[PDB]
């Protein structure tokens, strides 16, 4: 689905 730069960003935060 349409919202992968909120889950790559995630995973540095």
């Amino acid at each position: 689905l349409p919202g992968h730069l909120k889950r790559i960003l995630y995973s540095l935060l």
